[PDB]
C-alpha cells in the first residue's frame, strides 16, 4: 500500500509552518535547467500522475499511519494532520492541485518550462511543494529517453553515411539493462523510456508499463530474439563449446539467434568454430534468421574490429553502394559490453574508418542505458516561482551569488512559439500580454483527475528525429 | 500483479532449449568480483526473497499472461509453458530452488561467494538462471550500503583525529536522495541500505521497507529534524530573507533546525543576517536545539571553509583538546550540495588543514548516495559454476582470453574463515574436505519458503566499523 503522505522528503512535513502567514497560493515549475544534451524528451509524468497522484489518495488510515511514523521519525509532533484531514473531508481525498505540462514525447530545448504545479484551494498552499519529491522523479524517464535519443542520432548519422538509408535503425540499440538497474520499478520505467526511441528490449518490465499507462496499437511496443548466455555455453564443458554452438543454432534455425562467443577465446570461436567447423550451419541460414555473433569482453572497439576482420576472411563480404564492407545477410554482430553514449560513438567511428558498414552491427547497453544517469545530467529541477500572500501575487526566485546556473525563473510561466518557430518560456505572467500567441502547456491534472494524456504511439511520433521526419 | 514469469531478461525465456540435454542441476553463485572498495556489505537479499520469490508465485493466469506476451514479443512460440505448469502442479506454484547466503550485514572482501542458487528438482534445471535477473538487482542495496560505509570510515577517521571521539558519527551523513533516484521502489531500497550505517534520512520510503522486511527494536530506524527549503525562504520575497529566517527559527525554537542560507547570498546571510541582525535568536538556543546553517551552492570545499571563517568571526569559537576550532554548541553547518565519497574526503581534509573540527559539520548526500552507482563499481555478478548432466557433476566457468578479470569460479562453492581469521572461498567442492571449518553460507530460501531471516538490528551489528568495535 502506497501512501502519498509518506512519499515526500521528511523536511517537507514541516514546511506548512514556514511559508509567510496568509499564503493562499504556491505555484512551482519544473525545467531541465540550462548549464551537449541541448534538447530533452519530455516523458514519464503520465505514469506518475496515474500510479500515484490521481483519485482518492488520502484516507483516514493513511493519515493515522503518517502521524504515527512522523511522531517517531521527528521525535516530535510536527505533522499537519489538520491539512490532510481537510483534503479528505472536502475533496474525498483527491488532491486540489492543477498541473499543466508540455505534451509527452515533445523535444524541448534546455531551460524551458516543462510543467507547472499549483494548488486550487487556498487552504492547500502547502500541497504544491509536498509533491515536489514524487514529481521530480520524472527526471529519470526524461533522462533515459533523452540519452537514448542522443544515441539514436549517432547511429542514424553513421548508418546513413555507411549504407545510404536508415533501415533497421530502431533495432540498433537494444536494452540489456534489467539486471543492472536499482529496482523492478526502475526497470519498467527506464525500459519504457528507451522504447520511446527504439523497439528492441530484453527488459520485459517495460512492456507492461506501456500497456497499462500509455498504450500502443500494436500488441507490444518492443521485441527480442532468442539468445545464449555464458551459462548455456559453459554448461557443456570447456572442450564442448562447439557442441553448444551447434545445438543452439540448430534449435533456433529459422529465427535470428544471438550467441555469446567469448566464453574462452572469442577469436578462436569466430575463426575456427563459426568460421570453419560450423560454417555449413551458418551459410545455410535465411536473411530473416541470421546468426548474430556476440563478443562480450576486451576493448569494445578493438574487439569489434578484430571480430569483423576475422569474419570477413571466413565469409563472403560484399561492398555496398556507399563503398562499405558488408557481411552476408545471414551473419551479423552485436556488441553488448561496455556500451554507453561515448563508446557507442567511438565504435561506429572506428568501424567507419575501417570501411565497415554500420549495417553489420547492433549494440546492447545495460547499465549505460538505464542506470549510469543522474538528475544532474540535465539539471532536472523543481522550483517555486509565484506565491500569493495577503491577496498579493509576488514573483519569487532563487539566485545564489556563487552559482548563476542555479538561478530560477520568476513569476507565472508559459511556453510559446517564437516567430521563427522555436520555443520560448515567458516569465512574470508576460504570456498574458498575448504577444507570443497561446500557451503551449496543457492542463494534464486537476483536482484528482487526469485531464489529458497521450498514447505511446503519439509519444513516439513526437520524439522522432528530424532525419526520420524528412 | 507482479508476475515472476515476466520478471527476467527476455533471452532467458529461451534458455531451457540451450542447456546440454540430460542436465538435472544448474548451480550458480553471486560475487562482487575482484578487479578502493576492498570489502562489501552484504545486504538486501531478504527483501527480494520476501517480496518476489516466496510462496505461490506461479498461477494458471500468470502462465497464460506470459505465454501471450512472449508470443508477440518474440513473434514466435518459444516460451516453456510445460516447465512452469510443472511447478504449478507439483509444488503449488512454489519455486523448487535453494539459496544459501552469507548473513546480511556481513562485511566480506571482494571475490568471495556471497550467495548460491540451485534447483531442487531435476525438471527445473532451467529455473536457477531464470531468476538471475531479479537476484542480481541485489547489487544495488549491496553497493549503497558499501559506499555509505566507506564514507562512514572517512568521517570516523577525521572526527577521531579532530575531536578525539566518534560522538555523533551516525548522524554525520544524511540521506537527501529521495528526489534524485529513479523510482519510489529504488528510494526505499537505497534509503534502507544507507541506514545500515547511519541514522539520518529524509528518504521516508526507507522506514517502511525496514519495518516490513527486516524489523528493528526501536520504533523507527532513521530520524530527521525540521528544515527549510528554498521555497519557504524565497516565498517571503527577496527583501524579506531576514523575516523568513526569523519566522522559521522561532517556529522551531526548541528543536534542531536546518536553514538553507544561499538563496541570494550565502556570505551576506552568514555575516550580516545570522551574524548580526538575528544573532540574538541564535546565541539563546539550547545545545539540543542548534541552528544548522545550510549552504547549497558554490565549490563545496571553498564554501564550507568561507562559511566557517565568517561564523568564527561573528560567534565565540573555542579550541578543543586536539587543537581544533569549534563553533558554539547552538550553531552547526550542513553541506548538502555536491557531496559524494570523493568530495566528502576533500571537504574533511580541507577542514582539517584549516584547523576546523569535524564536529562542526554534517553532510547531506542525494544523488551521490543513492543514484550515482552502478553494478560495475563492485562488479556484482551471477555465474553458473556447476552442472550435473547424465548424472555426472561438471565444474564449469568462463575465462575470456582478453579479460582475466571476468574469469568465474569453478564447481561447488563454500565460504570459510581462514586460520588467521580472514575469509576464503573454496572451489570444486573442496569445502567437503572439512579442512576449513563450517561453511558460512546458510540456507535462506528453500522450495518457496524463507528459511532464515535477520533483523535490521542484527544487520547493523554485523556491518559495524572496526573503530566502532
Ligand atoms: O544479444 C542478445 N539479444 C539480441 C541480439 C540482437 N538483437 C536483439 C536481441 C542477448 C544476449 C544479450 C543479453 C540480453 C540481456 C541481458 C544480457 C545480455
Ligand atoms: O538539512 C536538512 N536536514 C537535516 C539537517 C541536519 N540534520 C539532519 C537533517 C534538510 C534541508 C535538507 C534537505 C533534505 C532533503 C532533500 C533536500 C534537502
Amino acid at each position: 500500500e502506497f501512501n502519498i503522505l509518506l512519499a515526500t522528503d521528511s523536511y517537507k512535513v514541516t514546511h506548512y509552518k514556514q511559508y509567510p502567514p496568509n499564503t493562499s497560493k504556491v505555484y512551482s515549475y519544473f525545467e531541465c535547467r540550462e548549464k551537449k544534451y541541448e534538447e530533452t524528451v519530455f516523458y514519464g509524468l503520465q505514469y506518475i500522475l496515474n500510479k500515484y497522484l490521481k483519485g482518492k489518495v488520502v484516507t483516514k488510515e493513511k493519515i493515522q499511519e503518517a502521524k504515527d511514523v512522523y511522531k517517531e521519525h521527528f521525535q516530535d509532533d510536527v505533522f499537519n494532520e489538520k491539512g490532510w484531514n481537510y483534503i479528505l473531508e472536502k475533496y474525498d481525498g483527491h488532491l486540489p492541485i492543477e498541473i499543466k505540462a508540455v505534451p509527452e514525447g515533445f523535444v524541448i530545448p534546455r531551460g524551458n518550462v516543462l510543467f507547472t504545479v499549483e494548488n486550487t484551494d487556498p487552504e492547500c498552499y502547502w500541497l504544491t511543494n509536498w509533491i515536489e519529491t514524487i514529481l521530480v522523479q520524472s527526471w529519470y524517464p526524461i533522462t533515459v529517453a533523452t540519452n537514448s535519443r542522443e544515441q539514436k542520432k549517432i547511429l542514424a548519422k553513421y548508418l546513413l553515411e555507411t549504407s545510404g538509408n536508415l533501415d533497421g535503425l530502431e533495432y540498433k540499440l537494444h536494452d540489456f539493462g534489467y539486471r543492472g538497474v536499482s529496482s523492478q520499478e526502475t526497470a519498467g520505467i527506464g525500459a519504457s523510456a528507451h522504447l520511446v526511441n527504439f523497439k528492441g528490449t530484453d527488459t520485459v518490465a517495460g512492456l507492461a508499463l506501456i500497456k497499462k499507462y500509455y498504450g500502443t496499437k500494436d500488441p507490444v511496443p518492443g521485441y527480442s530474439v532468442p539468445a545464449a548466455e555464458h551459462s548455456t555455453i559453459t554448461a557443456w564443458g570447456k572442450d564442448h563449446e562447439k557442441d553448444a554452438f551447434e545445438h543452439i543454432v540448430t534449435q533456433f534455425s529459422s529465427v535470428p539467434v544471438s550467441v555469446v562467443s567469448d566464453s574462452y577465446d572469442i577469436y578462436n570461436a569466430c575463426e575456427k568454430i563459426w568460421g570453419e567447423d560450423l560454417r555449413h550451419l551458418i551459410v545455410s541460414r535465411s536473411t530473416q534468421a541470421p546468426l548474430i555473433i556476440r563478443p562480450d569482453s576486451g576493448n569494445p572497439l578493438d574487439t569489434v574490429l578484430k571480430v569483423l576482420e576475422i569474419l570477413g576472411k571466413k565469409f563472403p563480404v560484399t561492398e555496398n553502394s556507399k563503398g562499405y564492407k558488408l557481411l552476408p545477410p545471414y551473419l551479423r554482430v552485436i556488441q553488448g559490453d561496455g556500451v554507453d553514449i561515448n563508446t557507442l560513438q567511438e565504435i561506429v567511428e572506428g568501424m567507419k574508418q575501417k570501411m565497415w558498414s554500420i549495417e553489420n552491427i547492433a549494440f546492447g547497453s545495460g547499465g549505460g542505458l538505464l542506470q549510469k544517469l543522474t538528475r544532474d545530467l540535465l539539471n532536472c529541477s523543481f522550483k517555486c516561482s509565484y506565491v500569493v500572500t495577503n491577496g498579493l501575487g509576488i514573483n519569487v526566485f532563487k539566485d545564489p551569488v556563487a552559482d548563476p546556473n542555479k538561478r530560477s525563473k520568476k513569476g507565472r510561466l508559459s511556453l510559446h512559439r517564437t516567430p521563427a518557430g522555436n520555443f520560448v518560456t515567458l516569465e512574470e505572467g508576460k504570456g498574458d500580454l498575448e504577444e507570443y500567441g497561446q500557451d503551449l502547456l496543457h492542463t494534464v491534472f486537476k483536482n484528482g483527475k487526469v485531464t489529458k494524456s497521450y498514447s505511446f504511439d503519439e509519444i513516439r511520433k513526437n520524439a522522432q528525429l528530424n532525419i526520420e521526419l524528412e
